[PDB]
């Protein structure tokens, strides 16, 4: 990891100011200060280097999400936070969610297996809060794909260039999630 | 419209029975008794074949949608209305809506077309709802995306041979969403 968070960052920032399809691993090796060599031993392709970004952004919105739902508050404060803060990531990583959703079996299956582990803190949390009456009485499956669902949506309609700010979607997508429309 | 509905309905159902990749314009001209230059007049391939039966469901739909939305009741009625029968649509066409979210430029902008159409309706009735104090103050945009948002979803995550129906579904996430996750205090 020495190393290696140094190229993906340092791919990060040259696939941001240059674009990922003008950039190569030869681009990536000169900014560093390495050898094409010396690169082969942690990446042999740019698209190995753009999976090492999306899995090291998985892994710590991740980690953000379980410190949510293993702190304080009741079950149905946390699924409120666990909202506000998976919609701001969807809306921060916006190229990477559509990437998310739109190769490799192996890095397939690791990304099954986190998506998996987003749905199963919240359906936990869904069913205790449903059996003390804080929450609405649903499948927590239905609930947890469609409140997750109705977050994840904004990759294909969010506009950054728009008059709504970022804060201003956040806060009104999770006032609408948590009262239903209806007054 | 004559043949063409006729060409499409047995286009339709032999994509069901046999599969999509199975299927050709050969087979096609076979069931119905047509000969493969009388096919080209109508479809040059199977995939203008798969487009006009995706379009006659989008334009079915839409026709429905523009029904409840012209017809009784408040916009918040409605509202509610309008998501039980896009959902329901949605678990029954699963296959048309992973077709038509995941090539020819014109038929995309009708496509695109089509999309706007729906988000438009329920924009202009989430604006009326809000301003006679029925609806949660949102911005209409955000609100109609959100709802049919979580709608759609449905089509990643939903499985037919599951424990839950596709009515259980469609009653549930309505309920969730009109009401909110949080039981009133």
């Amino acid at each position: 990891n020495d190393r290696r968070t140094q190229i993906i960052k340092v791919a990060t920032e040259l696939f941001r100011e240059k674009g990922y399809y003008a950039t190569s691993l030869d681009d990536i090796a000169d900014r560093i200060g390495f050898t094409k060599p010396a690169i082969y031993y942690y990446f042999k392709s740019k698209e190995d280097v753009l999976f090492a970004i999306v899995n090291s952004i998985v892994d710590e919105a991740l980690e953000r999400f379980h410190a949510i739902a293993a702190g304080p508050g009741s079950p149905g404060e946390r699924i409120h936070a666990l909202l506000v803060e998976h919609t701001r990531t969807i809306l921060r990583n916006l190229d990477a969610n559509t990437l998310f959703y739109n190769l490799s079996p192996e890095r397939e299956r690791e990304m099954r297996k986190r998506e998996r582990e987003y749905t199963e803190i919240m359906q936990r949390l869904y069913a205790e809060g449903v059996a003390t009456g804080e929450l609405l009485d649903v499948d927590p499956t239905v609930a947890t794909a469609t409140l997750l669902g109705a977050a994840i949506w904004t990759y294909r309609w969010y506009d950054p260039e728009g008059r709504l700010s970022a804060d201003e979607v956040v806060e009104q997508i999770t006032r609408l999630l948590l009262n239903g429309y209806r007054r």
